[PDB]
């Protein structure tokens, strides 16, 4: 075949591993996302099931795709010379939550709510599926704003999910953990959580809590915004300073702050205007 199987458009993205590209597929219009990787800056390389050297994001985005709409789907990927290109499926309209926060502010928290438990849906998908994402922030997660579906991208940090220790990080260092910052070591599930209430902090206040390495470790959590002593509650059990303390996936949705979440097309008709 040969990559002009599609049309591009404007660039969507760059500033992690790749630059991203709005695309057509020719052949059916399908709007999809071009995702270019340079060689020489991915971290982890991977090998496919039929014995291929690849990037590790097309072998964890392999692992994870299905019918499930919480991870994007890669529809096809191909290899040049100094680089891989990746075709990922692409909803319209959509807008990642970097965005959405920045240009309407803290989340009301029935909002909030909903988008957590979806991320949760979907990393909790990433794990059965063996395969951890480390990545987990604002700017990687897609809202599909007609459906009220989010959606996880940027599997270009990630690994395959194991039990043993961690020695090696190339995510978000403000969505790191304590333990990296001060060890180098970590384990994959109770790191994923403290990322996570970091993420949601970030939702119900508008911005990260911890900036500096200092604040990290201290581990203290204040509150610029009015948010219930229920959501606060979660916030802080998913930052705890030890990794055993933090809470696993199933007391997080258990949590009361989680019950009664909206369906994601009432998240869409009461905050997204369908
Ligand atoms: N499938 C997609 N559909 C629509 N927009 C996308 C898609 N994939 C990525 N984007 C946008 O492009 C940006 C970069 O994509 P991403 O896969 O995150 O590459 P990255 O530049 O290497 N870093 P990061 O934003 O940390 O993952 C995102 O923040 C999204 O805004």
């Amino acid at each position: 075949p040969l990559e002009s199987q599609y049309q591009v458009g404007p660039l969507l993205g760059s500033g992690g591993f790749g630059s991203v590209y709005s695309g057509i597929r020719v052949s059916d219009n399908l709007p999809v996302a071009i995702k270019h990787v340079e060689k020489d800056r991915i971290s982890d390389w991977g090998e496919l099931p039929n014995g291929t050297r690849v990037p590790m994001e097309v072998v964890l985005l392999k692992k994870v795709s299905s019918g499930f709409s919480g991870v994007i789907r890669l529809l096809d990927w191909f290899e040049r010379p100094d680089s891989f290109v990746l075709i990922l499926e692409r909803p319209e309209p959509v807008q990642d939550l970097f965005d959405f926060i920045t240009e309407r502010g803290a989340l009301q928290e029935e909002l909030a709510r909903s988008f957590f438990w979806q991320v949760l849906e979907a990393v909790r998908h990433c794990h059965n599926c063996g395969v951890l994402h480390r990545d987990i922030k604002d700017e990687n997660i897609l809202i599909d704003l007609n459906r009220g579906e989010l959606k996880l991208i940027d599997f270009g940090s990630g690994a395959l999910l194991k039990d043993t220790v961690y020695t090696d990080f190339d995510g978000t260092r403000v969505y790191s953990p304590p333990e990296w910052i001060r060890y180098h070591r970590y384990h994959g599930r109770s790191a994923a959580v403290w990322s996570l209430g970091i993420l949601l902090y970030d939702m119900v206040c508008g911005d990260i809590p911890f900036e500096h390495d200092e604040e990290i470790i201290r581990g203290q959590v204040f509150f610029r915004q009015r948010v219930s002593s229920e959501c606060q509650h979660l916030i802080r059990w998913c930052l705890a300073l030890r990794p055993s303390d933090r809470p696993t996936f199933e007391e997080i949705q258990n949590h009361p702050w989680m019950q009664d979440v909206l369906l994601p097309q009432e998240t869409a008709e009461i905050h997204l205007h369908s």
